[PDB]
């Protein structure tokens, strides 16, 4: 049967590519985004979508759609995250939005919200390797993670069916960070800093479809979406080289660390959600770039 | 002479006290204050202190405030609480409002900055007992707890020369929560009043907002709990407010049992430290000025 899904932040990233793989199976999707980062373009029309431009802030809006809509799930990507300095706008967004969602999810009984959450609500520098589900909380690292952390507190504290995908980095098209950063640099003749460090990277489409699994019941809780693997920086930089299909290789300059390697471990989310086959770093950052190219 | 301070909450129980004694001893004090919770009779005029009601949530008003006066220090006590499915206005004064504080006040170079903070921020039912200042944070138990430990969170984060008083239960006049204030309008309504069987820190407000003035010129650095070290049962309180009250007969209470401590102490040893050997006012001298002042203002 059809379901009703409402999606914050629909035309980001991770909400768009969500959009897709639902509508595609037949169901129904409201969503809400008000482009602070997300394009319009992300989100191509369907007869089973509707779109409304707006804020998750506004409590009235985001209160009349989910009642009215009675969804079986909520997906909530929103977030306010672009500029550091502009505590503002990540504590409306977040905080007040991200409560504002979290409540009206639970006054309309939503059988199921997904959410997601960066891994520095761990810290910077993880005193685990690989971080655990249980590494105490260290959010007060930027605005980005406080708000975002806090968020995820009213989602616990709720009582809602939730399940959270705590995450180190997502990539592919749509996509701030190193990728587009590297592109950028790289198309300006720049020459990058590739810092000796390992990190995780995920591919925003194996994310999307753990999601829709997520909304059809699977998983309750927080996990790692991770491979439990990690990259080296050099070998993205190394990707998006190759994929940009240059006649050039342009060597990086090598710069010292100042945590070497941030692994999650991904025992319960093999547990729940089974063995997954990540897309190779070669064809994420093809897609990547490839959008890159099309849009900016 | 005449230092220059900023307060949020100023018509509220800690924040109305700070004035009084920033005032009566030559500062300029500027303050804003909704009226969420607070009241306006909680502040007095006076020739050094200017008023603003307004909302801390209005990033342009704060800024302005803070920028106008470059205050040497801001003392932040507003807070959203009182209606606890109230996550809207809990998020939007103290996250929102919270953060436009901590950030205006660091763009404005401001010298000492001095916030309360709940000790729910550890949990309901805390592993340490006493509580040490290292004990890990819970405060995923209530919109106030989880709203009040994020603004917490960017005053960390922010850079600021900044003291953190943490605090059980603040009681005294003025105070418009919690126990103390349903205790008294219950008992003079001769209604049946409930005591849990429990055990919890109770702090005069004066107490506080001395160590506040000595915070605010320059006195301690990060978190601390403002304690005794001690606690005592909500009994105690209840009796403590049926002899201020001068009730002709003892009225039994209705005791309940207590998910959460029966027990919590909050260790004072870098209170001791850095603030030395505060003499804490007694629980009767404090519960029968609290009562006075519901004599005459009312709850
Ligand atoms: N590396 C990553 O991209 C990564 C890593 C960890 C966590 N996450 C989380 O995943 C979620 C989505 O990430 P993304 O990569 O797709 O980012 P994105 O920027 O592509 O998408 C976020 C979307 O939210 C929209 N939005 C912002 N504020 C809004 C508001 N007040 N009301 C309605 N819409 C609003 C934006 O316009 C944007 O479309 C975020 O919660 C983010 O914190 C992402
Ligand atoms: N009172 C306690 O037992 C206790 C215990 C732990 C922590 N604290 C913290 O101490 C601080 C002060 O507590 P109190 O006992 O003085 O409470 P209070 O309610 O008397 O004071 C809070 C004041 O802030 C004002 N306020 C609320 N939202 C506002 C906004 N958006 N803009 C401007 N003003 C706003 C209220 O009207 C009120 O006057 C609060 O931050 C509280 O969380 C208090």
């Amino acid at each position: 049967h059809m379901k009703k899904v409402f999606i914050t932040g629909i035309c980001g990233q991770i909400g768009s590519h969500i959009a897709e793989l639902l509508l595609e199976r037949g169901d129904k999707v409201v969503g809400i985004d008000n482009f602070a980062t997300g394009r319009r373009e992300h989100l191509k029309d369907h007869p089973n979508l509707t779109f409304v431009e707006g804020s998750i802030a506004d409590h009235a809006l985001v209160n009349q759609l989910i009642g009215d809509l009675q969804p079986d799930a909520v997906v909530h990507t929103a977030a306010s995250y672009k500029d550091p300095d502009d505590w503002y706008n990540d504590t409306l967004t977040n905080c007040v939005g991200g409560s504002n969602v979290v409540q009206a999810a639970k006054k309309n009984n939503v059988g199921r919200f997904v959410y997601f959450q960066t891994a520095l609500c761990y810290g910077v520098k993880p005193i685990q390797q690989p971080v655990r589900l249980d590494h105490p909380r260290n959010p007060a690292n930027s605005s980005y993670a406080i708000s975002k952390s806090a968020n995820e507190d009213y989602l616990e504290y709720s009582g809602l069916d939730f399940v959270t995908f705590r995450l180190a980095n997502v990539v592919g098209p749509r996509n701030s960070g190193p990728l587009p950063i590297f592109f950028q640099r790289l198309s300006e003749g720049k020459k990058c800093f590739v810092t000796k460090a390992r990190r995780d990277f995920v591919f925003v489409k194996d994310l999307a479809r753990a999601t829709v699994r997520a909304v059809d019941g699977v998983g309750h809780g927080a996990y790692h979406f991770s491979s439990g693997t990690d990259v080296a920086i050099k070998e993205l930089y190394d990707a998006v080289v190759e994929a940009m299909a240059l006649p050039s290789y342009p060597e990086p300059e090598i710069r010292e660390l100042g945590a070497p390697s941030i692994l999650l471990d991904p025992s319960r989310t093999i547990q729940d959600f089974g063995k997954i086959e990540f897309t190779p770093l070669k064809e994420t950052v093809a897609a990547a770039v490839a959008y890159f190219r099309e849009y900016g």
